């Protein structure tokens, strides 16, 4: 019996179904006084949740939701008709995921798609009907977010004012990522300094706006 799953429990044995705020709230209580865990957080949430509100994107794209917290969040501040994608190559955390935007009402306006962002973004034109996406979260693997940051591009998934938002980026850091769209032309960037969830430990987020080829 996993971390994960007694994260899902708790939620369920005391958050209210169809409040995305009280799922929140129960997460950060669990993480908090019981056992840590990776969830973006409140301190990074609030940044977050003020970045969705400025952009009010129609489509936003997830990499890595772990255990949907930050789809929760995300999908909680969409607009009616907007949506939220999210891969997630882990079965169990999709299904964690899955069952946790139930819970929280919020299916109706997320797809959690159960693979690698790798095999799945050449996909996303022709299989789930994308044109562009208007921003992306990045919160898997440190090291795959250069790697899929160029792969949206080479897929045409990109427009100019495309929003990257990129979790952890202090903690554990995502050095070539970083140095990457900080030096190149065709991002103008952002940092937003913030903490590490559930810790007294610097970390931020970084927002890279697509320029353009
Ligand atoms: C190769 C397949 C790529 N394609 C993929 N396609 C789809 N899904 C993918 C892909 N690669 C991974 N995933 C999924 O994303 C999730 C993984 C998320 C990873 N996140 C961290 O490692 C982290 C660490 C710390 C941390 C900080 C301080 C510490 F002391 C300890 C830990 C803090 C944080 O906020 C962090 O987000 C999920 C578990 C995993 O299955
Ligand atoms: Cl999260
Ligand atoms: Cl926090
Ligand atoms: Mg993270």
């Amino acid at each position: 019996d996993t971390k994960e799953q007694r994260i899902l429990r708790y939620v369920q044995q005391n958050a209210k179904p169809g409040d995305p705020q009280s799922v929140l709230e129960a997460i950060d209580t669990y993480c908090t006084q019981k056992e840590w865990a990776m969830n973006v957080g409140d301190a990074k949430g609030q940044i977050m949740d003020a970045v969705i509100r400025e952009y009010s994107p129609s489509l936003v794209l997830e990499l890595g939701a772990y255990c949907g917290y930050s789809a929760v969040r995300m999908a909680r501040l969409l607009q009616p008709g907007a949506r939220l994608l999210t891969m997630e190559i882990n079965p169990d955390c999709a299904a964690i995921t899955q069952q946790m935007l139930n819970f929280a009402g919020l299916q109706d306006k997320v797809t959690i798609l159960n693979g690698a962002s790798q095999d799945l973004i050449p996909q996303l034109k022709k299989k789930y009907d994308v044109d562009t996406l208007d921003m992306v979260f990045l919160d898997h693997w440190k090291d795959r977010y250069l790697p899929d940051t160029l792969l949206l591009e080479k897929c045409g998934l990109l427009r100019k004012g495309t929003v990257l938002l990129a979790d952890n980026v202090i903690v554990p850091g995502t050095p070539d990522f970083l140095a990457y769209v900080r030096g190149s032309s065709s991002f103008e960037c952002t940092h937003y300094s913030s903490y590490l969830e559930y810790m007294k430990v610097v970390d931020g987020l970084e927002k890279a706006i697509y320029q353009g080829p």
